[PDB]
């Protein structure tokens, strides 16, 4: 749908952009879980942007990618946020087993790395975040996939 292209000159800027993006997702206050697919090569900054989003809205503590556990649950001032790294998801099937269930059926926010691995089982994304990189700079394209995605992108305006 609508798109945003945003230059991120350095890591501080990535963290500031995560805080602004996560603040928009909280303020929208949706009943449906917000699906965010974080895309980009290894080292592009998907986990650093996730860190800026969670720490930016108040998480205190390390943001450890869930390499083997696949999903990490956060409770931030009462909002449930789920960070997924699906790289080691053998088959999407394994998803219907683990606790995924309740996470996609409540007023949560889900931030997903390697969403391709979950094709079929994972709910469709509301917004894709495609991160490109050069040295210590980045550029992110946000792409809306749903009506909610469109509303998220419109919120970035001035
Ligand atoms: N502008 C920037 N944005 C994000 N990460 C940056 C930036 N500049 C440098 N980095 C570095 O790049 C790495 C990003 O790694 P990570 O967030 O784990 O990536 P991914 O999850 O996509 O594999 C970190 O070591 C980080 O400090
Ligand atoms: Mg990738
Ligand atoms: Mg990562
Ligand atoms: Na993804």
């Amino acid at each position: 749908m609508e798109s945003l292209t945003q230059y991120i000159p350095d890591e501080f800027s990535m963290l500031r952009f995560g805080k602004k993006f996560a603040e928009i997702l909280l303020k929208l206050h949706t009943e449906k879980a917000i699906m965010v697919y974080l895309n980009g090569d290894l080292g592009a900054g998907k986990t650093t942007l996730t860190r800026g989003m969670l720490q930016g809205i108040g998480h205190q503590g390390n943001v450890k990618s869930p390499t083997y556990t696949l999903v990490e649950e956060y409770n931030i001032a009462g909002k449930m946020i789920y960070h997924f790294d699906l790289y080691r998801l053998a088959d999407p099937e394994e998803l219907e087993f683990m606790g995924i269930r309740d996470y996609f059926n409540t007023d949560s926010i889900c931030l997903i790395e390697w969403s391709e691995k979950g094709q079929g089982i994972l709910p469709e994304a509301d917004i894709l975040v495609n991160i490109d990189y050069y040295d210590d700079a980045r550029n992110i394209e946000l792409i809306a996939q749903t009506n909610l995605g469109k509303n998220i992108i419109s919120a970035f305006s001035n």
